[PDB]
């Protein structure tokens, strides 16, 4: 089975997946976010940030705060999983990360924490 996936984020604030399927047979999971916009990462940033269901809401909140420098996350914040780094237009980041960290049936979202991107740019991920 394969064990990555591709993603854009756009200028309309939007990612071309609202949903991540990961095989159970794969031991790391890859994610290549591009970002085919125009606009720069200051105001059009995204980056793809996982972590559970109940968690995204904190992990949003103290990152929006945490400001640009920070790709908008709090700093050793536990409550995020896996992550890329944030980009602009044109850029692209790759994460790969371990399965160890996605449990059978539990409850997973991604999404982006650029300020008031996350409402739109969000999905579930599961582990199937
Ligand atoms: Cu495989
Ligand atoms: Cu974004």
């Amino acid at each position: 089975a394969e064990c990555s996936v591709d993603i854009q984020g756009n200028d309309q604030m939007q990612f071309n997946t609202n949903a991540i399927t990961v095989d159970k047979s794969c031991k790391q999971f890859t994610v290549n976010l591009s970002h085919p916009g125009n606009l720069p990462k200051n105001v059009m940033g995204h980056n793809w940030v996982l972590s559970t269901a109940a968690d995204m809401q904190g992990v949003v909140t103290d990152g929006m705060a945490s400001g640009l420098d920070k790709d908008y996350l709090k700093p050793d914040d536990s409550r995020v999983i896996a992550h890329t780094k944030l980009i602009g237009s044109g850029e692209k980041d790759s994460i790969t990360f371990d399965v160890s960290k996605l449990k059978e049936g539990e409850q997973f979202m991604f999404f982006c924490t650029f300020p008031g991107h996350s409402a739109l740019m969000k999905g579930t991920l599961t582990l199937k």
